[PDB]
């Protein structure tokens, strides 16, 4: 199983459900490879986004100088160790108050709802990933 | 064993020298573990910094909402998987520093001060430091 990218899917995300997204980072085309996941409150792509999750597959490295006490122009790059992306499982579990965000089974964040989870109507997954599965589990 | 952190060291950085820093990241005490290396142009706390290298050991993740076409308050965290020991080499060339992590060149930083202006090295934040040396 392999899915097109960008991937768009009508969804219903009640409390207790989890959005499972598995894939592999593609590190060979862009300098800052990332994964982006959007929960839309409607079906047009000008509808509101109740929740966006963006994950950078590299490590940020930031370089600058400080002259007269003032930090100057920041130069940034993304350190990519290994050019084989590690496969990942993204799990977004829907709780009453928040989305519980898990990467490879490890909770990294709890994003408090800014819309009722019932208002989410569509999911979009795209950028620098080879997509293996996208499903709604309970 | 670990060298003291912060680690501060008077240095001379001629073209052709490399700043070699090895150590292991410490991932268990702060949400955003980093390594910070500063090249100072004098020996004082207030001195100018000719070059700062800051590396995040985690993967940044950013979350937000978009309402009425406007992105709102961005919420940020860092995914820390699995730290493996690292080697950072900052190679001093005529026109730039060549930044090397684990033997991989990741960036060429154009000099903003003459590298002869650098007088002091400082290394600190979330690392167990193994070696700091300058080799020519
Ligand atoms: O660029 C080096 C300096 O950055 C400062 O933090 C930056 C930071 O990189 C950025 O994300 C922004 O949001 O805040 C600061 C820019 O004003 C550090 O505090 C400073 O010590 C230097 O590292
Ligand atoms: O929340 C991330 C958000 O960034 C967008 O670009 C923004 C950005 O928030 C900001 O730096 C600046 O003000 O311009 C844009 C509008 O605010 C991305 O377009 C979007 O996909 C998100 O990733």
């Amino acid at each position: 199983s392999s899915l097109p990218v960008p991937y768009t899917l009508p969804v219903s995300l009640p409390v207790g459900s989890c959005v499972i997204i598995t894939g592999t980072p593609i590190l060979t085309f862009v300098k800052d490879p990332q994964l982006e996941v959007n929960f839309y409150t409607g079906m047009d792509e000008d509808s509101d986004i109740a929740f966006q999750f963006r994950l950078h597959f590299g490590h940020p490295a930031i370089m600058n100088s400080c002259v007269f006490g003032i930090w100057r122009y920041e130069e940034k790059c993304y350190y990519l160790p290994f050019e084989d992306g590690k496969p990942f499982e993204l799990c977004i579990y829907v709780r009453h108050k928040e989305y519980k965000v898990m990467v490879n089974g490890q909770r990294i964040y709890n994003f408090a709802h800014r819309f009722p989870p019932a208002s989410v109507k569509m999911l979009q997954v795209f950028r620098d990933i080879s997509l293996t599965r996208v499903l709604i589990s309970d």
